[PDB]
């Protein structure tokens, strides 16, 4: 029950000295391959597509809550805001807001999101609503990236996640627009070159969530459009024992190469 890949991601996984969990759904058949597929891992930033799914879900009943004016205050920063700062005393919309959680990993943005849904049990509910029974987002940023081993805080499953990254930008987890709105704005991120796209052939397109933590939780979810053939959903997690780790992408470059390799 183990498979060729399996072997090098478990290789991969010794040898990187952390934990490592992948999911990968190929709709060319709808096939999956998994390692650590139904172990939690804290998910950081990935959690930023939920929320922001959630807000678009949202929208879908309301023309305009995406150019609903949102008041930015001094008090609101957090801890990494590139975009918020620069509208601090002023308003953004649920749209830009959206767009900074997920391109720049803006945590003020996501703030507003999460409150734009009543709270992290918001953005838990709306996973619930599209079948996602293992996602669970439990608190605000910055501490929903403590990523403390064994924490269930704020972590989602490699399959869980896969199957839902799947039903929101490929699937009918949100109206048409909204799908298409959601596919742009991952496509457009720009922290990503490192994590799973850097294991990619180059000739491949594809859109990305990353996620950074304590205890050196470096985290991908993307969407991928391989040369030639029908698009790829895979999920790469990981996290390391010791709370000051440093980041590992170039783990999660190797885990997508495995991936590609192993098509």
């Amino acid at each position: 029950q183990t498979s060729a890949v399996q072997q090098k991601l478990a290789a991969l996984e010794k040898s990187s000295g952390g934990r490592l969990g992948v999911a990968l759904i190929d709709t060319a058949d709808n096939t999956q391959v998994l390692y650590r597929g139904d172990e939690r891992f804290p998910m950081c930033g990935t959690s930023k597509v939920m929320a922001a799914a959630a807000v678009l879900k949202q929208s879908e009943t309301q023309k305009q809550l995406l150019n609903q004016p949102v008041e930015i205050k001094p008090a609101d920063l957090v801890n990494y805001n590139p975009i918020a700062e620069k509208h601090v005393n002023g308003t953004m919309t649920l749209a830009e807001l959206s767009a900074a959680a997920l391109q720049y990993s803006d945590n003020t943005a996501m703030n507003k999101l999460i409150a734009q849904l009543g709270g992290p049990g918001g953005v838990t509910a709306f996973a619930r609503a599209i079948g996602d029974e293992t996602f669970r987002l439990d608190r605000t940023e910055p501490t929903l990236n403590t990523a403390i081993p064994g924490d269930p805080r704020d972590t989602t499953t490699p399959r869980a996640m896969a199957q839902t990254l799947r039903q929101l930008t490929l699937g009918h987890a949100l109206g048409e627009t909204q799908r298409a709105q959601l596919v742009t704005w991952l496509k457009g991120n720009t922290t990503g070159a490192a994590s799973i796209r850097a294991g990619l052939p180059t000739s491949w397109t594809a859109g990305d969530k990353t996620g950074s933590g304590d205890y050196g939780t470096t985290n991908d979810i993307a969407v991928i459009w391989p040369q030639g053939r029908a698009p790829l959903v895979l999920v790469t997690y990981f996290t390391q024992p010791q709370q000051n780790a440093e980041s590992r992408r170039d783990v999660l470059a190797s885990a997508a190469r495995i991936i590609a390799e192993g098509l």
